[PDB]
Order: structure tokens, then sequence, then C-alpha cells
């Protein structure tokens, strides 16, 4: 199970990770749908040195297949992450070899939106939605009070959270809902927000700007 790590908007370079074998006369690249039936997008003559790509239209003026057999494919897209098999043929056998890609879109800076004009002491009131959006795959936001992470407890701190797809990007759009009951404590207090996320370099996190709010009491 090799893997090809790309971002979202780059060239995937797929190398063939086959020996050249002897009595070579042609190479050809498949994708495989999601129940593993082919579809071939590329080929290469090993004798005429021509290149032929078939007409599938959401590879159009994006497929580049190099005389070493390496398959390049410009501007990464989501619908990009499957199992890419270069075929190798000769004169009496085949040899296959597949390749996974992954696709990563980094997640926008999160934001806290929809803000309260106020917090209200003894009542628990929607402090603000954070929204970070067009991130592949998913990610987790976390909330902070004062840089320290702000867990739920009940009847003060309450998070709700959601996940949306784009159906044409396949890009995910993450907000979660703080419903926030206040104390006098929280007096020029500083609420933020952040979202974890797996990139091509692995784990990391984006902290989003400050939220400062006017606390209210009777
Ligand atoms: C040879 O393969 C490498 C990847 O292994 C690729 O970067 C290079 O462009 C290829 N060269 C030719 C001439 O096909
Ligand atoms: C998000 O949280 C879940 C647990 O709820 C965890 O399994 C997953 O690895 C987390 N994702 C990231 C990007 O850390």
């Amino acid at each position: 199970w090799y893997t090809v790590n790309s971002a979202y908007g780059d060239t995937i370079i797929i190398p063939c990770r086959l020996d050249v074998p002897q009595n070579l006369m042609f190479g050809k690249w498949k994708y495989e749908k999601p129940d593993g039936s082919p579809v071939f997008i590329a080929f290469r003559s090993s004798t005429k040195k021509s290149v032929q790509y078939d007409d599938v239209p959401e590879y159009k003026d994006r497929l580049n297949l190099s005389e070493n057999y390496t398959l390049s494919i410009s501007n990464a897209r989501i619908s990009d992450e499957k199992r890419f098999v270069c075929m190798l043929v000769t004169e009496d056998n085949v040899f296959e070899a597949p390749t996974i890609v992954k696709v990563f879109k980094q997640p926008s800076k999160p934001e806290i939106v929809s803000k309260a004009l106020f917090l209200e002491t003894e009542q628990l009131k929607k402090l603000g939605d954070c929204i970070s959006e067009d991130s592949y795959p998913d990610g987790n936001i976390t909330w902070y009070r004062n840089g320290k992470v702000l867990h739920p407890l009940e009847g003060a701190v309450v998070i709700i959270f959601k996940k949306e797809m784009d159906p044409v990007t396949q890009l995910y759009t993450m907000t979660s809902t703080l419903e926030y009951k206040t104390t006098k404590a929280d007096i020029q207090m500083p609420f933020t927000c952040s979202v974890t996320y797996y990139g091509p370099s692995g784990q990391k996190t984006i902290h989003s700007e400050q939220a400062v709010f006017d606390i209210y009491y009777p």
C-alpha cells in the first residue's frame, strides 16, 4: 500500500513503481472506481513513442505520461483521491503496481462570527460560531478561554458541532456553536478557537483571533 500525498491545486507526480521489463510493448494507467471497476486514462507505446489519453472529461488537459511511465496530474482535486494502477505490457506478460493518492486542502484560519453583543451571568447565551472553511479532510474545532481549553459542562458550556460538505468540490466547512454561561471572572478575558487537521506534513492546528465580550449582571 504505497501512498502519494498531494496538496490541493498542486501537480500529483505518480511514478509507475515497476522495473522496466525486457521486450516492453506499451504501458497504460488506470484508476479504480469505489467498488474496483477500471477506467483507463493514459497510454504510451515503447516502440512507437506515441502518447494517447483516453477520453475521460474529468482528466481533460490534465495528464502527462512521461517516457519512464510517470503519470503527472495537474491541479489536484478531491476526486483525484483514488487508487491508480500502472500496467506494463510485454509480448507475453502483464505487470501491475498500485499507488494510493491522497489529496489535502488546508482549512481556513478559524473566525468567531455571529458574536453576542454581551454575555449575561446566570443565563446560557450563544457566544458565537467558530467557522473554518474549504478543508479536506474535515477538522476538529476546540474552544479556549484565556488560552486554556474550554470543555463541555452541563448548564454552563454547551458546544454544538457540524461539518458540511460542498457537493461539487467535496470540501468541508466546520461550524462550532458555543452556548456559554458567563461569570464576572470573564471581564476582559479573551475567547478563541482553533481547527486541528491532517495535512501532507501530519497533524497541525491553526488558531483564531480573540473575542472579548462585555459582561452584564443584575
Ligand atoms: C523519470 O521518472 C521520474 C520519477 O521517478 C520523473 O521525475 C522524471 O520526469 C522521469 N523522466 C522521464 C524522461 O520520463
Ligand atoms: C478528531 O477527533 C477524533 C475523536 O473525536 C479523532 O479520532 C481524530 O483523529 C481527530 N482528528 C484530528 C485531525 O486530530
